[PDB]
């Protein structure tokens, strides 16, 4: 499995437990703070991160995805990437495309905010496994993830 698929399994397992209500509450509330900076969400993510070796930016990626997953009430739709979901949303609103481009152009200080805004903007579920795999590689000098998102958007 990929890091994204592994984390998705973890989130799905959590959502199936009685502790979900509390977990969702923590993840949802964490959207008001920088990823990885909300204490109550930590007990629900650290046990997972402990199984691997991560850099701070990578831990933050997991926290942000958990928060966005909760925002969408765990509606994971394999194959429906955020880029594709944004294209669908843009058909009814041309301005959505400018938000999409700004998302692709976001740097370390803008990505968390713009990603939360983009997920909140689209209708329905998205692929949270691919979302994490992509966020984890977002800062590659090549910007290959960004180019692929553009491919998915204009390809739709």
């Amino acid at each position: 499995m990929s890091p994204g698929e592994r984390f998705l399994d973890w989130l799905k397992r959590l959502q199936g437990q009685k502790a979900w209500t509390a977990a969702r509450a923590a993840f949802r509330r964490s959207l008001a703070f920088p990823p990885g900076a909300y204490p109550r969400a930590m007990p629900y993510v650290e046990p997972f991160l402990a199984k691997g070796d991560w850099r701070q930016e990578e831990r933050e990626a997991h926290y942000l995805v958990a928060a966005l997953y909760a925002l969408k009430d765990g509606d994971h739709q394999v194959g429906r990437t955020l880029a594709r979901a944004l294209w669908e949303k843009a058909q009814g609103s041309a301005s959505v495309e400018k938000r999409f481009l700004a998302l692709l152009e976001a740097d370390r200080d803008q990505i968390a905010f713009r990603l939360r805004q983009a997920v909140a903007l689209v209708e329905g579920g998205i692929d949270f496994a691919r979302l994490l795999d992509d966020l984890l590689r977002w800062f590659s000098p090549e910007r290959h993830v960004q180019a692929r998102w553009a491919r998915e958007y204009y390809g739709a």
